[PDB]
């Protein structure tokens, strides 16, 4: 993606706290398809450091359990984006989040393409407003699967 | 407490999430004392469930260690008013929240005069508006112990 399609103007302390995966989106079936699927993962918890760095808490399906996941997405130059400097890289995005009600953000396999987004809402109200914004912000990108949860 | 000092129109599904203990006060100065005391103890997490109850997860000193405790106040016909139903009986009483920013809130060891109250926020900010709302809201009870942390 290009920088104008990021987050301008992110408090990422702010983002701090709990939150639920209410939608999906990859570009590629196949990184969503089965659960045990790399991407296929839900956040549970975001935690900035006072470093600005950001630790994600999430959940993954494995050996037909509810597995708990800790990264560490470390800031970068550009604000907004966040790399998961992991032997296989990948970048976190921040689309767009209004700090207290959702946050867009999606998760690119760095080499250049490949992309997992996700609408995070932080309490499961019956609002629309988190899906009508992930769904806008996702009509400029290739997405070939798209999955909505009645929340788990 | 009297039921005019308590939140009206609370939505506890709204309160989901988690809280950092930011302030607290007390009654009487043993309550809050040595961090053994049974009412010195850090809100985590809130969890209300689909049935209108309300499960809380505390951090309490135990053992020179960080211990998690998690105890269910269930629904009362008072909103607002939550009941910890355990051998001793303490009620929960939601004060005012903004959901997005703050929460007061006391727990009253009921036999019918002891009181703790803390004052919980949603992220660590700068702004003190929540710590103006809690000594407002306690200049009508009789405290005799206050805490404000720098947080842990």
């Amino acid at each position: 993606l290009i920088v104008t399609q990021t987050m301008k103007g992110l408090d990422i302390q702010k983002v701090a706290g709990t939150w639920y995966s209410l939608a999906m989106a990859a570009s590629d079936i196949s990184l969503l398809d089965a659960q045990s699927a790399p991407l296929r993962v839900y956040v549970e918890e975001l935690k900035p450091t006072p470093e600005g760095d950001l630790e994600i808490l999430l959940q993954k399906w494995e050996n037909d359990e509810c597995a708990q996941k800790k990264i560490i997405a470390e800031k970068t130059k550009i604000p907004a984006v966040f790399k998961i400097d992991a032997l296989n890289e990948n970048k976190v995005l921040v689309l767009d989040t209004d700090y207290k009600k959702y946050l867009l953000f999606c998760m690119e396999n760095s080499a250049e393409q490949s992309l997992v987004c996700q609408c995070l809402v932080r309490t499961p109200e019956v609002d629309d407003e988190a899906l009508e914004k992930f769904d806008k912000a996702l009509k400029a990108l290739p997405m070939h699967i798209r999955l909505s949860f009645n929340p788990t």
